[PDB]
């Protein structure tokens, strides 16, 4: 009993230099912070704390294109331990150097930490919506989850959202501005801004609701203590109740508070 | 109907300044690559051809010793996990002296990693062929390719093996005095590569934990290495288990 043909063969093989032709590195090296949650299980009741360990990542810059505060379409090819979905479309946001002049200095990352944080107090009221909403509602609005992150190359900070395609429209805005639903969906999406003044006390309101359906994104958190005592106001003066305010059974917004 | 304190709270202080410290990211992401088989159910039987696509995967160094010079570390995460994640892997370089004889370092490695895996084809034969009599079965490891990019360098990488290590012979016929039958077949087997090879190869430098070996080193006979272990060589109760003819007779009869 012996070594077959194959076998001598493959060995022989192994003695000698077999090829190595590494493909180049398809991407941009990053590292990401999230914003990290108590008991993500009960979101509204939670302590947000950032994150100080980043994880390293990559992510390959697809499109040249700075659509706006602009944002860019990127692929992630690998995540640590997989924070983003290694294998989907992302989109990074930044603001204009300006709009950054217009401060506290080293604007930018802090910026980015805010901008994470007032989309994930619009979640926490999501989850809280969606947490106590009659059954009858069908629709139940959302907020994906916003990353910090940091390129190497380009040395800035960037927020990073899972990019979503899709039918894309405006609800409202941060003037106060809604528009006449048509589908419940649309209904459900502008009460739920009434909502948050309600539950809140007066305290918040959600506005600029975006996105594609259900899946929200950039959104406007406002506090009555411009936007604050304005954009508060319009919006009481303009928004038009229905059928969803009713059966979330809502004061009407245009009255006194003190009655 | 209303909110609480606590998310009034928790709401509001998202509204304010968190801290926020950056610790730089622990431990380095590194690129490997491995030597594949058109056939890993049968190592025997199989084409070995490198990979193009180096997965990217994190590693935390723990210890710096250099007993070719290695060195300890943990998997913490891999893509498409290609380094099983939370374990222990050992990283190996080239010696300063060994490597000044012949870029050459990039090839220094996929040359070892490829004789090892010659190695490892020889005991799938050898477990394969096998009788129940010897019931040990030697094994070797799977090693990788991979690339420091702090370092800018090449290095192997295979797990670490848990337990007493020792050396059952060497690249000159020097070989322990089997103490047990582990030993005997661990010895034996390097006898039975070179029947097997029919002369043609000889699996020296058998080392590593129980069945369990690594770092070999094989022989190719043109030969001199080869003279040694046919003079030094004693069977053992295995070689007989396995028919293994005498190595120190006459070749052309
Ligand atoms: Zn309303
Ligand atoms: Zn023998």
């Amino acid at each position: 009993y012996y070594y077959s043909a194959v076998e001598r063969n493959n060995l022989m093989r192994l003695s000698q230099s077999i090829p190595f032709v590494p493909v180049p590195p398809r991407g941009e090296p990053v590292t990401v912070y999230r914003l990290e949650e108590s008991s993500p299980s009960i979101l509204n009741n939670s302590m947000s704390s950032w994150s100080q360990l980043g994880l390293c990542a990559k992510i390959e810059f697809l499109s040249k294109e700075e659509m706006g505060r602009r944002a860019v379409k990127v692929l992630c090819t690998w995540s640590e331990h997989d924070i983003l979905k290694s294998g989907h479309l992302y989109i990074i946001k930044s603001f204009l150097p300006e709009v950054i002049n217009t401060w506290k200095e080293d604007t930018v990352l802090h910026l980015c930490l805010r901008e994470i944080q007032q989309q994930r107090a619009a979640q926490k009221l999501t989850f809280a919506f969606n947490q106590m909403k009659p059954k009858s509602i069908p629709y139940s609005p959302r907020f994906l989850e916003v990353f910090l992150l940091y390129c190497h190359s380009a040395g800035q900070w960037f927020a990073v959202e899972e990019c979503m395609t899709g039918e894309f429209r405006k609800y409202n805005n941060n003037n106060g501005d809604e528009i006449i639903p048509t589908n419940t969906l649309e209904e459900i999406m502008l009460a739920f801004s009434h909502w948050t003044y309600e539950y809140t006390r007066g305290e918040l309101l959600v506005l600029d609701l975006q996105g594609v359906g259900e899946n929200l994104t950039d959104p406007s958190v406002i506090k009555a203590e411009n936007l604050g005592e304005d954009a508060i106001k319009n919006f009481r003066a303009k928004h038009h109740c229905n059928s969803c305010c009713r059966k979330l059974k809502l004061p009407d917004l245009k009255r006194n508070d003190y009655t």
